[PDB]
């Protein structure tokens, strides 16, 4: 399988789904007490749903636990996405093991051509409407910078990247905003946006994780 494919139940155990009577979001815990999503996420009465494979069946391994908090990005622009970075906070914390599971931050922002893993349930169609119920999975190359701007030229930030293939066929596109990028075992990627879906020259677009670590840090700490 070149391109998406299901991960396998509870072998991404850092994601998390976010739910206001459907699942609407994606996101990554980061420790027991604290979710990261993308700040086009927000939404009031957030509950967090942990250790999820089939979002639709009760499976077992689940925990379900209401948001009390969320924290956006203090310079979230929702016209240019740029900070597309919001912090929610668990309401109790979460029980963590070998299905539940916190990702580590970036302790270094990751290089051009490094492969990652992108997880989420959202839309498997370019063109059409087909949502999938257990978690899937990509593996794609972080872009080069100039090869991300020139899919979107005068678009593109220093606080976004952009992973897979200049060809398409293969790319996140509503395929689950708020959702993780991981590469080497570390948060750097957040499902952000991307003009199409899948389209030849238009890759999927993140939130540069490694740019906010001092932020989510800070925040969660006082929070
Ligand atoms: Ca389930």
């Amino acid at each position: 399988i070149v391109g998406g494919y299901t991960c396998g139940a509870n072998t991404v155990p850092y994601q998390v789904s976010l739910n206001s009577g459907y699942h609407f979001c994606g996101g990554s815990l980061i420790n027991s007490q604290w979710v990261v999503s993308a700040a086009h996420c927000y939404k009031s009465g957030i509950q967090v749903r942990l250790g999820e494979d089939n979002i639709n069946v009760v499976e077992g391994n689940e925990q379900f636990i209401s948001a009390s908090k969320s924290i956006v990005h203090p310079s979230y622009n929702s016209n240019t996405l740029n900070n597309d970075i919001m912090l929610i906070k668990l309401k109790s914390a979460a029980s963590l093991n070998s299905r539940v599971a916190s990702i580590s931050l970036p302790t270094s922002c990751a290089s051009a051509g490094t492969q990652c893993l992108i997880s989420g349930w959202g839309n498997t169609k370019s063109s059409g409407t087909s949502y999938p119920d257990v978690l899937k999975c990509l593996k794609a190359p972080i872009l080069s910078d100039s090869s991300c701007k020139s899919a979107y030229p005068g678009q593109i930030t220093s606080n976004m990247f952009c992973a897979g293939y200049l060809e398409g066929g293969k790319d996140s596109c509503q395929g689950d905003s708020g959702g993780p990028v991981v590469c080497s075992g570390k948060l750097q990627g957040i499902v952000s946006w991307g003009s199409g879906c899948a389209q030849k020259n238009k890759p999927g677009v993140y939130t540069k994780v490694c740019n906010y670590v001092s932020w989510i840090k800070q925040t969660i700490a006082s929070n």
